[PDB]
């Protein structure tokens, strides 16, 4: 994971 997808989130918002 539930802490990878943050990984992906923070990612997206970047990008």
């Amino acid at each position: 994971t539930a802490i990878s997808v943050l990984l992906a989130q923070a990612v997206f918002l970047l990008l």
